[PDB]
DNA sequence: GTTGGATGGTAGA
DNA sequence: CTAACGCTACCATCCAAC
């Protein structure tokens, strides 16, 4: 059984710098810009010149701004790396049609078909890096392993442009080597309570009852790690399948105003609902990022489908539900739909 | 007890 | 306006309901 992981490099701006190739060598970040104010907004990526200067996807804007002037700031264009994703994922569809699309950027590929061998796999992985290049002249780092947490975890190693095999002997070593805060699903939070623990490795993971682990990491997350540190983790690359679609914005300005509040509302419904396509969600929740960046979030199950129109009008219940319940000023008013039918 | 929805935490693209 | 985007997936947990 082998995975192949793609993870497209410094991917948007990437794709800037393949679409305005005199951006290649220099700075770029691309940037969400919130609206609030001139340069509001946060860096979605830079490339690795800008992140020689910590310029990384979530600074803001103005801090990347005041690190690194000179760079080629570019307003996130979400659609054109969309665009640029799917005919990449497409390539690798013509590598293995079992692919699991992870995100805008990554697949992972079951090839255990394609290839014998982690040999092959690595061939493989470099025929996959050249025809994006050819095709796409984006580079991607591949990882490839005995399952999709141990490619993720080659690729990390690799990135930027690189290729990584973990056989199985370095699985292995890396359950027993390798910081468990660098497996895929281990942040900062898990992280901080597996070394209250003492757990620093996958390795101990096994060196530990699982309630107690459980009891600090949680039932899944205990049982995902427990699984890698015993070379178990099979799960299979799956097609994968949007469970919710939302959209969410920053307001000019922070408002508790339903009537100032609610055209970002609509237009989040709009543009979720447009996002939507043909899917049909039972589930519809408004959420507000608040003044302080908390997300608070009101939501609601209908049996059936909701219309746009339904959509509307429960967001707004929901939105009304968000301001009455929370005394906070909303900065950020989104919607995200999901239970599609 | 246990679903499953509401809501939030966490991780990550 | 004065930094903190927007997006999804998964899961914990509370609580009402079953
Ligand atoms: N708006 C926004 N987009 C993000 C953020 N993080 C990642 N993305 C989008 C932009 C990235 O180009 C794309 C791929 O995610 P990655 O974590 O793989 O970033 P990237 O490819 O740029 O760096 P790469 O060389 O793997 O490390 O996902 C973020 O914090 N905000
Ligand atoms: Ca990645
Ligand atoms: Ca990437
Ligand atoms: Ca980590």
């Amino acid at each position: 059984g082998i995975v192949l992981f793609v993870d497209f490099d410094y991917f948007y701006a990437q794709v800037e710098e393949v679409l305005n190739p005199s951006l290649k060598g220099k700075p770029v970040v691309v940037c969400v810009f919130s609206g609030r104010f001139e340069d509001s907004g946060a860096v979605a990526t830079a490339n690795y010149e800008a992140r020689k200067f910590g310029v990384k996807a979530g600074i803001p804007i103005v801090e990347a701004k005041k690190i690194l002037p000179n760079a080629v700031y570019l307003p996130m264009r979400k659609e054109v790396y969309q665009q640029v994703s799917s005919r990449i994922m497409n390539l690798l569809r013509e590598y293995s049609e079992k692919i699991e699309i992870a995100s805008i950027d990554e697949a992972y590929l079951d090839i255990s078909d394609k290839v014998r061998d982690y040999r092959e796999a690595y061939n493989l992985g470099l025929e996959i890096k050249n025809k994006i290049l050819e095709k796409e002249k984006i580079t991607v780092t591949v990882g490839i392993s005995k399952n999709k947490v141990f490619a993720k975890i080659a690729a990390d190693m690799a990135k930027p442009n690189g290729i990584k095999v973990i056989d199985d002997e370095e699985v292995k070593r890396l359950i027993r080597e390798l910081d468990i805060a660098d497996v895929p699903g281990i942040g900062n939070i898990t992280a901080e309570k597996l070394k209250k623990l003492g757990i620093n490795k996958l390795v101990d993971t096994l060196s530990i009852e699982f309630d107690k682990l459980k009891g600090m990491i949680g039932e899944a997350k205990a049982k995902y790690l427990i699984s890698l540190a015993r070379d178990e983790y099979n799960e299979p690359i799956r097609t994968r399948v949007r469970k919710s679609i939302g959209r969410i914005v920053t307001m000019k300005r922070n408002s508790r105003n339903l009537e100032e509040i609610k055209p970002y509302l609509f237009r989040a419904i709009e543009e979720s609902y447009y996002k939507l396509d043909k899917r049909i969600p039972k589930a519809i929740h408004v959420v507000a990022v608040t003044e302080d960046l908390d997300i608070v979030s009101r939501g609601r199950t209908f049996p059936h489908g909701i219309s746009k129109e339904t959509a509307y009008s429960e967001s707004v219940k929901l939105l009304q539900k968000i301001l009455e319940e929370d005394e906070r000023k909303i900065r950020r008013i989104g919607v995200r739909f999901s239970k599609f039918i």
